[PDB]
């Protein structure tokens, strides 16, 4: 058994909970941790290869189960009972369980008792705090900017959204990363970075020694870093995320789960590693030794882990956020945030401009709708729209040099339309503009509904 | 305590050396001799040594704390002839009366005022909004323009009641203990106004009182806040200086608590008639009172004939003034609470720990004292009727919201049966405060302990 | 780090603000901005992060840690002319002086002083003898006789000096790196009687800076031991308060380590010359020391011209008759390794984990870091000469010990060869202390590597 | 001072109303009358108001203080007749020769005495080192061993001359200024015997002349250290007593100062030739000693006709007993020095301010007063010579060591003149001690004042 899981969650944990199971039924386990393999495993499990089983959070899976790369799960429903029913509700996939759930995770505010002992309820009093602890030596907050993940809280607290539910399935069309509630809360993002609060290339390891050295006074993570903290000793508590505007912040609520990978020959193997070894009381106190799970979806295992006052507190936080969905176009929307975060604290975009880019790019409304008639479009391409588009996409930079004379040099119109419609899909959704506005501007009537 | 002799016990920064003076003209007539100690948080220290028994023979304080006292059995109930009572003012009285009975004898009303320097500053402000503006001025020749105590809630009150902040609301006749006006706007915008003043830097955070008297008598700050026992070290200093009264906010007056320093006697004392010829025939006259005024001023005096001469002074004028727009303190046992509850949010706020809103809603419960008044009322059923894992469930639970210290854990659960465990809490909650007080009240209520009686809500 | 700007690094305990005020002046003339931080563990984080590049363009700190940077290649050597040179005292200059090179500019000498409150104790005790006596009385009154910082080894130090205890021997021209007196009989005694006060209840063993200055400027204590520095919130409390000669103990007075707080340039900041000029033409002058000194004493001055005018105060006077009776810090490198090697001596005992006996005998092999540095001498010769063997005798014995932790051992055994395993074993030596090392060497004399030369 | 009327000055402790009707046998006999007044400090009073003019006709007061009135020119050199030096005892004249002038008529000779209450302690010790266990015993029947006025040096002085103290060394015919004995190991073993008396809680250090004698009279302590003088008040209360030996200390005897108690004339009356009549044939005749001796004892009278009669109680035998193991005090001009150089030493080691070894090296220095007395010595020349820049110099140095008072320094800053601000400066050195004295003859050997003459050391 070969497991991949991310760095940051206790993988020398779940390498302890591989040789209880060597030691037992003689399979060795090996547990690695690379970098990206949320992006990794869609590339290498579609050709074959990779691991057998995979832990990341329950917004991925969808994404992978579309593409056929995850087994589908089959446990009893003598076991289905043992964990959460909401959390297996976290890895259905019409009508299909993706993935075993192992814990429910979310982001609380971490503050130090010593520098700050009642910390801050409302995010406009920070740039306040922060001067008088610019005084002492010191910074008020500090976090991880890089990954959306973080700064979304803020984003959606006053209106933004991912992908509004329409009561029992998500509208993939309605994106709210544009409206007025998410461009405030990113407004005053970027204005703590102007006014020297905090600094816009601040990334997870910056952020993490800074709170957990006592340099700054407050910092926003999840349950996971909590064991290097304690290591630190810094008297520190974990609480509900301020409000802005008076409603409070809404994190994405990550379930980390394990799928096993469809083109694995250990299928069998991996069920009994996660359902009679890790999702076990024993199994899951290794994992959160090493590094904290958060509230796990084990029944049994969260009665204990309730007690504690700091997943009282991500719970809390988890409540007043909202699940995230398993959706194959979350993928998008996150890279598409990404950017819109990064360019607006940094300062090459302001926050209109930089949302508006990304509610095309979330929505993928073109590329989409040349996915809905894809084979239409190879049969009803001219000769003259291929080499418009191919003109037009390369006065605007949209082609590599490589990528356009791997189209060109196909053999036929068929099969140049096909290379082309290939790389809209790698290349991003400003390049499949192009090619439906080619398409309509060429009158190619026999396409059926246009986008608008 | 030792009978013979008598132990008074005074606040240091009132006349002490001047009250020693009358104890040596008691010591010459009478025989008896007398002592006055004047120890560090006596009004703490008093309800805790005189409780068991031992402690002064008399005490001087602020009349607030003293109905407190007397609800607890520490005062004796003073006796003063009706002949007696003509010497002294009526409404003095009127201050030093718990329930139709009378707990100590007054020696002084007192009350705060503005304390400013002539030459740095000959026309003082009449109001607080002008102060930001006035210390700008006088940063650019190297002076502040105010400097008094933060520390202690009794200074910076002025400024929280002006608005309209209250302790208690009177409803005409006594106090209404459950309606509390800490929380309301008039008190919020009193303190955001302190709070901005320290954000500002026109004020320092951390200023006590050893600072602020140190500041104004060496001239390096233009005003104080104070009361009239000051007045004795400025005279030496010779900052020529004017007292007057307290600046307005928002067109409201700033309205000081008056304090009526009153003499009350130990119930657990043998000396009980010592300390009366004492008071009515030694301290309370015009040649007892001079001894002690000559050392540090008592303010306007409780005696009607030693009155008449304080009156003159101007100092003593304005000390009136103040006195008239503000409102008298409550003796009530409820103002010992109130005032530790104050005392915090003032702290926090300046320090910029808490904000203003979340500091004085904090306070709001704290100083109403619901839970730990509902467990003084059923402290006996409690003790009786708590389960062993109610007890527990209270300790793990204070213990996981660092609202027991690890000395206090401890000294509870060494303790040798529940019985005495659960009295040992009990004993903590009155000391630790009401939010400590609150789970208990929660765990006994989750526990099902229908023995008590009805909860608060 | 930035070029165009000056970023300065001093302790918060100093006149920051007054040092900004001389910046603003800087910025208002010249035209580069200047900025003031002060950081914690100042001390242990700057050679940090100037070994990689980044951090301060100019750092205050006493000359004692100032060598250690310095053979470490993180200070810049300072050519300051020779008609600068006459304005600055000579001795202040040998502070600075590191293998004939000077490599910071010496600001303030400073020195501990016994200060204590008049109203509550007009005449003070001469001798540390009569502080438990002095004590019983002021008890009786509601208050203690002594409270100073227990923490620090700097405070705690004068008593352990006083009979006879050395951080090293001078050899009448230089240090003796070997001879190492914090074991020594008149240390014990100092510190015995140190420990004594605390087990007698007449000081308390967890008493920090914050602890005892307000305690002592709140009125509550008779006595502190502290620096020039601390005289400012003394004066702002306004306690009628003294400065005079720290008590004699056996006879023989008190010993304190004598600073120089000194301002070295980092080696890799851009702005050399900008520095030099806000130093020389800016801060050493007497505009700009008085700009600090208003905010918080310096001490003595290392400037002459302003010297002349802070001997005229008593309080001076008394500083450097504690400075004199004492003796100047050593600024080589050993001296960080002896610092927290006494730090912990101190804490442990006065705490009463162990015995001062115990207690001083650890941090006497400990601050003489004759493993650790023989390590460190043929450094490159163990990485190449260590056997497996040896290498997993090591592993397994400091592991038996818990001188290991788990993460620093497997991060060891799973490097992928016996050559970058030695190098990742010899690299936590260096952060993991001296008793550490002692293993190691142990067992290169167990497996006979005499290739590696003279052993100790 | 009046013409015509005699006013007298004597300690309160003494039997002024004894003197007073002395007095009214000289207004009924001669027709002048005579007022006896017996005001507070009068030791200190009389230099004071009698070297302007001033003051009583006739001071009466132990014999040390004389010789420092007498160099001051402040008493009349008397010249009674040799038939008349005959009825006075020969030694008590040379305790009033000063530079072989007669300067006061010798009145008696006293010195202090254990004084023990029969009843509660029957066989009084021998020795001071019994009385810490002795004290320990009526400890537990509700009383206290001994109980004497700690304040004033002369009590406490026949303890610390015991193993070897000294006031100033006789150098067999004159005394040494130079040689003060305070310092000794003599000296330091009995003070720290007195210190630890207090410090083991058998005394009490702020215990003065009137809690002592109360504490005795009343029967609450079983022995006091007094004179003859206070036997009136015991005789009164009735308290079963005797008058013995002082304790020996280190088995050498306590050696209390004797003083003789002087009548001295005013050299600034006019009634010179009245208060001789006065003296001579009124005072010191056997009918005037009873009546002063009947209201409060003199001790061993210095008239040898009436000593026949006070010999023969054993009162006065144990008086003299120890008045000869002690020895007689000097009446030189050091002695104001010494004395209250002493006074201070045996206080702030009595209250533990100090200890016994540096309190006593402070009074050593103190008492010799080398640099008081050089000032005194060339006082003329350096008001003429000091510079306004050392005027300064000292004014600054004396107030950074808090050696002035604020009304002091304003006092000498505020005169027209250097001429005068120097000679107002010198005023206040014999005021204000020896370590004022040594700033300034710093401050004139640093600005080379050459004109003055050899300086101390």
């Amino acid at each position: 058994l070969v497991i991949w899981i991310n760095g940051d969650k206790g993988y020398n944990g779940l390498a302890e909970v591989g040789k209880k199971f060597e030691k037992d039924t003689g399979i060795k386990v090996t547990v690695e941790h690379p970098d990206k393999l949320e992006e990794k495993f869609p590339q290498v499990a579609a050709t074959g290869d990779g691991p057998d089983i995979i832990f990341w959070a329950h917004d991925r899976f969808g994404g992978y189960a579309q593409s056929g790369l995850l087994a589908e799960i089959t446990p009893d429903k003598a076991f289905q009972d043992k964990l959460y029913p909401f959390t297996w509700d976290a890895v259905r996939y019409n009508g299909k369980l993706i993935a075993y759930p192992i814990a429910v995770e979310a982001l609380s505010l971490i503050y130090n008792k010593d520098l700050l002992p009642n910390p801050p309820k409302t995010w406009e009093e920070i740039p306040a705090l922060d001067k008088e602890l610019k005084a002492k030596g010191k910074s008020a907050l500090m976090f991880n900017l890089q990954e959306p993940y973080f700064t979304w809280p803020l984003i959606a607290a006053d209106g933004g959204y991912a992908f509004k539910y329409e009561n029992g399935k998500y509208d993939i069309k309605d994106v709210g990363v544009d409206n007025a509630g998410a461009k405030a809360g990113l407004t005053f993002l970027v204005d703590l970075i102007k006014n020297k609060h905090m600094n816009a290339d601040t990334d997870y390891s910056i952020a993490e020694a800074a709170f957990n050295k006592g340099e700054t006074a407050m910092t926003i993570n999840g349950p996971w870093a909590w064991s290097n903290i304690d290591t630190s000793a810094v008297n520190y508590g974990v609480t509900v995320l301020p409000t802005f505007k008076g409603q409070p912040s809404k994190p994405f609520v990550g379930v980390l789960s394990a799928g096993i990978n469809a083109a694995s020959p250990n299928k069998e193997l991996a069920k009994e590693f996660l359902e009679n070894y890790l999702l076990t009381d024993e199994g899951l106190e290794a994992v959160n030794k090493d590094k904290p799970l958060g509230a796990v979806a084990l029944k049994s295992y969260e009665e204990e882990l309730a007690k504690d006052p700091r997943i009282a507190a991500t719970m809390e936080n988890a409540q007043k956020g909202e699940i995230m969905p398993n959706i194959p176009q979350m993928s998008a929307f996150w890279y598409a945030v990404r950017t819109a975060v990064i360019n607006a604290a940094s300062g090459r975009q302001t926050v209109d401009a930089a949302l508006a880019a990304a509610q095309t790019n979330a929505a993928a409304i073109a590329q989409q709708w040349i996915q809905s008639k894809r084979e239409d479009i190879v049969n009803q391409m001219t000769e003259a729209c291929l080499n418009q588009s191919l003109d037009a996409l390369l006065s605007r930079d949209l082609i590599m040099k490589e990528d356009y004379e791997l189209v060109s040099t196909k053999p036929t119109r068929t099969s140049k339309v096909r290379q082309l419609l290939d790389t809209t899909d790698i290349q991003g959704e400003e390049f499949a503009k192009v090619i439906v506005q080619k398409l309509k501007d060429n009158k190619q009537m026999g396409l059926q509904p246009y986008p608008e």
